[PDB]
């Protein structure tokens, strides 16, 4: 089919890796904001956020509903990985 994209964003749902539902926007909220809303400090200890049970970019926002999951580190994984933005 046509490869999706940014096609009207839309109101998508977003299970915490808890069990917790909670409200996201596909190409409008991602995975490092969902987690940034819970207490200060949840989305500082984090890395990958899976996307179905699939590697995601915190910088990168959902596609639609998926199920949202905090990674403890890095595993086995080069390249793939965020970048030092400027200031910091």
């Amino acid at each position: 089919g046509s490869s999706g994209s940014s096609g009207d964003s839309k109101p998508i749902k977003v299970t915490l890796p808890d069990g917790k539902q909670v409200d996201a926007e596909s190409w409008k909220t991602t995975p490092y904001q969902i987690a940034c809303g819970i207490s200060q400090g949840l989305a500082d200890n984090t890395v990958i956020a899976k996307v179905n049970n699939v590697v995601w970019d915190l910088d990168r926002p959902l596609e639609e509903d998926c199920t949202l999951e905090l990674l403890k580190f890095e595993d086995e994984e080069a390249q793939a990985v965020y970048s030092g933005p400027s200031s910091g």
